[PDB]
């Protein structure tokens, strides 16, 4: 078998920012101490991944990004209890130690473990896939863009071996944090008015969220036109595009509502519209999520009189969910027929055809697409 | 009698920013349709006050501030059938409508006939009070400084007769604002641990709350040692100073706590101090309740990671307490020796020491003075 030794095969390698992906042969090592080695049967590509390239993310080069997919496991290292090889599983970027501070505290999340320092390595402080000699930073402690993989066990979802590898493959990142955004962090009540800023593969998912929590109206704000269509299929009320009106955003959906935007979130990644979006909830009762990343090195600048008034403004990091927890029972919800990952999956290409996925991204013409190997 | 006649009296006019106050002659017309004119018995200092004279609060002039109070009602306009005179009240600078969006909303309080916007008018676009021919305007829907005052019906809270006025009054701002802001808006869970930005009237207040609430560690910070002293009568653990130590106050509260300061509070109104709270809660589960007025016209400047990684920021305003329904129900509680005020009340002085009292406060030497007539 390949248990206990060196694995070689493909990667979407990234030697530097800005530069486009190569596939190269890689030299996946054999997982350490409660370290476990999946193969990775199908990978999503989220926003986030096309940042790191873009340098509005930054990480450590060589990397090889991606986050979003699942797969079977390989071999377990040693000490690994809670998985076997050829269980099904999903990574989790996000880990659940079970001890860390926030991972004890009922309303918190993101475990001492997390990679949101741009690290590139494992607990281990170590890298575990190779290249012409040179060694390449891991992402987010998980990188899906291979063939193979090497993930702490803290960040190990065992999910349902009935579980279809191309849809499931959303819920390690892109509807997991969209649901839960409107689900679990804002927990929007049955009744109000949400608005989501950005109409995306996380987006709709917390389009969704909104639905499940029972919100009355969900107004679906983007600056793509054809994003609507689809947003309204999965549960928008109405879409507007920012550029509609020469009067601001907020006075629209000011108006629209008639000044009752109970809920907000941002799911983009810029500034401008983390602003607007806070200024567009209501001054007193309302709450705005920000799910979106903010640009590395940015700073944002605003007036305190819109926090002052009565606003709620939180972050979002994975839906406020517990990984190793959570993620097990929504496969089982996908599977339970309680909603529908299809209607997020515009796309299916085969791991070589990873330029076409990332650019059909940035054309706007794919919601979520799914690369399987 | 009175009722129905222009009245004659004095009160604490500023004719320009910057300027010391004038104790003059002015003419309190008698009230309208729904209003209430009302004879002050006792007004509290609260810093907001003070920030109108300095320029940090803007308000147009001339102007007669003042409105943490407690007073009598003299007589009521018509269809007024909420209070007849005699009767003891506490004006409302936060109105309760009844009938508009926040006010029906379970969980706002911010009435849309608020003036935080620096209105300096009654309901019907007019000032009660006059002064050498010139008008003279109202401010936040109260203006207590004086020996009368007219307020609109919606801000008029009937109290228990029993109340003693140079005590209730603070029920008014001070206390209900402090109290509110960690009972209500920030929700203290018990066996947390809390830090107040801010040992003053208002800061004492909130303490007062966390400690209702069963905050287990509740950390006093304020530049002022001499205040410390009343923090711990109140309900502090320990208190703490910025000077203290060169490392960042951030990661100081981090130390002494282990990274588990759960909540923060901002009670100054500085900028920077709103920054050094939000970063000293928890960065996942933290909320960090904002209790302090922003300095007028001026921009927050923040690293927006600090919130994107979970969390929660909220403003505050009279601690989310709905006015005419939760005042009456506090100074209750009061009566009932639920919570002793006289720990935040320094000094009690006529009316014509207002200036004194301003000083008092100004030179960091009282919590609340109470200026009696
Ligand atoms: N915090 C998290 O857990 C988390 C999870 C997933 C993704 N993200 C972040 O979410 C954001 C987007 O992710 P996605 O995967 O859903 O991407 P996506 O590309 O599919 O969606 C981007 C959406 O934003 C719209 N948009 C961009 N600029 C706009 C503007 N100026 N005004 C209005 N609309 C605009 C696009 O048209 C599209 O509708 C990024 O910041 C990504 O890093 C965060
Ligand atoms: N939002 C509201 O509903 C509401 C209600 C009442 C009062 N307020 C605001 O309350 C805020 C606090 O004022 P207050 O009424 O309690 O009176 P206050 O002036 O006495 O409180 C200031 C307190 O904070 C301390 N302080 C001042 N600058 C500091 C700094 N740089 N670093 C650390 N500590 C500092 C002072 O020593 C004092 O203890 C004011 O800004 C006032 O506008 C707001
Ligand atoms: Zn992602
Ligand atoms: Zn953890
Ligand atoms: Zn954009
Ligand atoms: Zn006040
Ligand atoms: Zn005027
Ligand atoms: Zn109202
Ligand atoms: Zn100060
Ligand atoms: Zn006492």
């Amino acid at each position: 078998g390949t248990a206990g030794k060196v694995i070689k095969c493909k990667a979407a390698v990234l030697w530097e920012q800005k530069q486009p992906f190569s596939i190269e042969e890689i030299e996946v090592a054999p997982p350490k101490t409660k370290e476990v080695r999946i193969k990775i049967l199908a990978t999503g590509i989220c926003r986030t991944d096309d940042h790191v390239i873009k340098g509005t993310m930054v990480s450590k080069f060589p990397v090889i990004v991606g986050h979003e997919a699942t797969g079977i496991v390989e071999s377990i290292g040693e000490g690994v209890t809670t998985v076997k090889p050829g269980d099904k599983v999903i990574p989790l970027f996000l880990p659940q130690c079970r001890e860390c501070n926030a991972c004890r505290n009922p309303d918190g999340n993101l475990c001492i473990r997390s990679d949101i320092t741009g690290r590139g390595v494992l607990a281990d402080g170590t890298t575990r896939f190779t290249c012409k000699g040179k060694p390449v930073h891991h992402f987010m402690n998980t990188s899906t863009f291979t063939e193979y993989t090497v993930v702490d066990e803290s960040s190990v979802a065992k999910i349902d071996d009935a579980a279809p590898p191309e849809k499931v493959c959303l819920i390690g990142c892109g509807f997991s944090t969209g649901y839960g955004a409107a689900v679990k962090t804002g927990k929007v009540k049955p009744g109000s008015t949400c608005v989501v800023f950005g109409l995306g593969g996380v987006g709709l998912s917390v389009i969704m969220g909104c639905k499940s929590a029972g919100a009355s109206r969900i107004i679906g704000i983007d600056l793509n036109k054809d994003k609507f269509e689809k947003a309204m299929a999965v549960g928008a009320t109405e879409c507007i595009s920012p550029k509609d009106s020469t009067k601001p955003i907020s006075e629209v959906l000011s108006e629209m509502t008639g000044n009752n935007v109970g809920y907000t979130f941002e799911v983009i990644g810029h500034l401008e519209t983390m602003i607007d979006a806070l200024a567009s909830c209501h001054m007193n009762y309302g709450t705005s999520v920000v799910v979106g990343v903010p640009p590395s090195a940015k700073m944002l600048t605003y007036d305190p009189m819109l926090l002052f008034t009565g606003r709620t403004w939180k972050g979002c990091v994975f839906g406020g969910l517990k990984s190793r927890d959570d993620v097990p029972k929504l496969v089982t919800e996908f599977l339970a027929k309680k909603f529908d990952l299809d209607q997020l999956i515009t796309h299916v290409l085969p791991f070589k055809k990873i330029s076409e996925g990332f650019e059909l991204l940035n054309s706007g013409q794919s919601i979520r697409t799914v690369l399987t190997f």
